Order: structure tokens, then C-alpha cells, then sequence
């Protein structure tokens, strides 16, 4: 997260941490509770092996709110293109339910087919880089402004306003980055988004899956 201020510990139970593959440092994602057995991220996050950790503060210590739990099953959209990076959401699928309490427990999701006014103040949150140079050990939030469909389909070559958000004013140096892929986009306390891409540079707008236009496929694969 650049731009941002450290969360209030356990102000966020949804957040969650993964670590991707061995060795511990492979590669790194947040993600976000939606079920006791499920969380959501993003389809390019998806490792062989990938360890959840839920009720975290600051990653880098045994905290006792924390739990760790194995992904049994990881299901990725069955059109994630990797190369257009479309369509990059995941399904979790946990080897053993949360113990839920105040410091755990999922958030909501929105209706289906909601769509988000441009404009729009958001909060996003993760263990991403603050920069360039450095990184956090401790969870970060900013507060993110939904921009016009039309802003990323001027800027991104596969940019589809039914399936993503393009989000963040070019004008504020606040943003999701790298690190922070698969946290929540949370828009009035609802997680509308899914951090995906965007600039090298950290510069926005960048984009965001929309949860909304996956609700189906979600529903259908956290039933079956
Ligand atoms: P996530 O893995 O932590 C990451 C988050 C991020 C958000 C905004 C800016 C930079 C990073 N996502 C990625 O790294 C995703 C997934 C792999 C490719 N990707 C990137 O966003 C890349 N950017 C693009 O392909 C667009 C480049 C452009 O139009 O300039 C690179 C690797 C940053």
C-alpha cells in the first residue's frame, strides 16, 4: 500500500495473508475471508502449496489471534487469461474452517450485478511495499477514489468495464501495489473489488477485478 497509514490492529477480521509456495518467500498475496472455509483473491496468486494465515497484525510475529490454515483446493476462474491478466479472481477453498471471533470472521459480499458510481471513496488494505524501496511488516489501508470506466480504457489495452474497476486518482500517490494482489476493495464496508494490476510505477488509475460480475460462479463453487 503506498500512500497509506498502518490499520488498527484487527480493525479488518477478513484480511488475510498468503504465502505462496517453498520456500517460505516464493511468493506473497492478501486475500479476504467470505466463509469460514473460503477466502476470495486473485487467479494470479495461485501457487501449488499456499499457507493462509487469518487474524494478523504484523505478519513477521507469532501473534496468538493468528491462525494458519492450509488451502485444500485452490480454484482459479476457468477463464483467467494470464496474459491479458482478465478475469483474475480465485476460490480458496480452506482445509479446516476459521475459528470465528472477533478478530476472524468473513466480510460481506455485494448483491449481484451492483455497480459502483465513479467517484466512489474505497478502502483497500495489505501487506504490500510502501514503495519502491520498502516493504511492511504491519497491515496498511488507503482510501482509494473509483474513477470513469473511460479513464482505464484509455490506459489499459484489456481493460473490461463489466468485469473490472479502474480505481485511484492519477492526482493522489495512493495506491494498491505490489504485495497487496488479492486484497479486498472495500466500498461502503462491502468488498466491491479484488486488487490485480497496474503501473509499474505504482501510478494510478490500476485495476480491479469486480466482485459483482462473479457472484454466480462464486456462489455455485462455494455450494458445490
Ligand atoms: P500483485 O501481485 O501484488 C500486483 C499488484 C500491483 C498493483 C499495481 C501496480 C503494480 C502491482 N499485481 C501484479 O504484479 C500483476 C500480476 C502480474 C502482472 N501484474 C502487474 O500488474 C504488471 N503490470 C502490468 O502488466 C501493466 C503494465 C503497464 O500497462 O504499465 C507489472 C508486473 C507491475
Amino acid at each position: 500500500i503506498i500512500g497509506g497509514r498502518e490499520s488498527r490492529p484487527h480493525s479488518r477480521p477478513y484480511m488475510a495473508y498468503l504465502q505462496i509456495q517453498s520456500p517460505a518467500g516464493q511468493s506473497r498475496c492478501g486475500g479476504f475471508l467470505v466463509r469460514e472455509d473460503f477466502v476470495l483473491t486473485a487467479a494470479h496468486c495461485w501457487g501449488s502449496n499456499i499457507n493462509v494465515t487469518l487474524g494478523a497484525h504484523n505478519i513477521q510475529r507469532r501473534e496468538n489471534t493468528q491462525q494458519h490454515i492450509t488451502a485444500r483446493r485452490a480454484i482459479r476462474h476457468p477463464q483467467y487469461n494470464q496474459r491479458t491478466i482478465q478475469n483474475d479472481i480465485m476460490l480458496l477453498q480452506l482445509s479446516r474452517r476459521v475459528r470465528r471471533n472477533r478478530n476472524v470472521n468473513p466480510v460481506a459480499l455485494p448483491r449481484a450485478q451492483e455497480g459502483l458510481r465513479p467517484g466512489t471513496l474505497c478502502t483497500v488494505a495489505g501487506w504490500g511495499r510502501v514503495s519502491m524501496r520498502r516493504g511492511t511488516d504491519t497491515l496498511r489501508e488507503v482510501q482509494l477514489r473509483v474513477q470513469r470506466d473511460r479513464q482505464c480504457l484509455r490506459i489499459f489495452g484489456s481493460y473490461d468495464p463489466r468485469r473490472q474497476i479502474c480505481v485511484g486518482d492519477r492526482r493522489e500517490r495512493k495506491a494498491a501495489f505490489k504485495g497487496d494482489s488479492g486484497g479486498p476493495l472495500l466500498c461502503n464496508n462491502v468488498a466491491h473489488g479484488i486488487v490485480s494490476y497496474g503501473k509499474s510505477s505504482g501510478v494510478p488509475p490500476e485495476v480491479f477485478t469486480r466482485v459483482s460480475s462473479f457472484l454466480p460462479w462464486i456462489r455455485t463453487t462455494m455450494r458445490s
